């Protein structure tokens, strides 16, 4: 396509169907979701987001970066922070689980904002655009499933309450990244990148379901 918003939703429709038939995934739109699995999802997310936002923060004031800056309406490390005191308790940073799949993605994130700051819109989009597409529904199975006591707390992830409107927002950042100007080889590595970015988060997803059924 002309819009490298277009070009990526186009070209990453196969791996996205992908993630989608995921084994954990499918148990998990099929409502089929443990709170063990569920702790593990919030883990994953942190370490993610915690890697992605660092890369983020370096690289604000790059050209290659700086149009797809919003970190007021995006940020989630400190929602993840509030979801795991209540999924893994007051000692949290302590016991949550770094695994190796979910190194992997941490890795190739810091790589990608290190040395190829360019490609880390493909993430940025891989992610953020994903979970404001998508919070909704999984959140409400996840709520069913998990039936848990009306504490106040534990999926403020799934809020961006700094974005008024998911549908506009996500228009602006399609815009953003639209107006990023790259040679036919950078965009070429940017689709392939996210692309990538499906990968890592099917990787890490095979591996969860692993590690829950022993
Ligand atoms: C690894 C997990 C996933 C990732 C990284 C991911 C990523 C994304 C991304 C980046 C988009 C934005 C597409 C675009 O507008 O350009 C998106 C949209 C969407 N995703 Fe996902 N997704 C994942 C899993 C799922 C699952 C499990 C479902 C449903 C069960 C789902 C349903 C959707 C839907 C319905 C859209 C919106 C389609 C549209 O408006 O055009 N995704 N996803
Ligand atoms: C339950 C949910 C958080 C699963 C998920 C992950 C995930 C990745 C890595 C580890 C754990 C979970 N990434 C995207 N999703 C779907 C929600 C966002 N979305 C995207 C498109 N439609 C919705």
């Amino acid at each position: 396509p002309q819009d490298l918003s277009e070009a990526l939703k186009e070209a990453t429709k196969e791996v996205h169907t992908q993630a989608e038939n995921a084994e954990f995934m499918r148990n998990f739109q099929k409502g089929q979701v443990t709170r063990d699995g569920f702790k593990l999802v919030m883990a994953s997310l942190y370490h993610i987001y915690v890697a992605l936002e660092e890369e983020i923060e370096r690289n604000k004031e790059s050209p290659v970066f700086a149009p797809v800056y919003f970190p007021e309406e995006l940020h989630r490390k400190a929602a993840l922070e509030q979801d795991l005191a209540f999924w893994y308790g007051p000692r949290w940073q302590e016991v949550i689980p770094y695994t190796p799949a979910m190194q992997r993605y941490v890795k190739r994130l810091h790589e990608v904002g290190r040395t190829e700051p360019e490609l880390l819109v493909a993430h940025a989009y891989t992610r953020y655009l994903g979970d404001l597409s998508g919070g909704q529904v999984l959140k409400k199975i996840a709520q069913k499933a998990l039936d848990l006591p009306s504490s106040g707390e534990g999926l403020a992830f799934f809020t961006f309450p700094n974005i008024a409107s998911a549908t506009k927002f996500k228009q602006l950042y399609r815009s953003r990244m639209n107006s990023l100007e790259m040679t036919p080889a950078v965009r070429q590595r940017v689709i392939e990148e996210a692309k990538t970015a499906f990968l890592l988060n099917i990787q890490l997803f095979e591996e969860l379901q692993e590690l829950l059924t022993h």
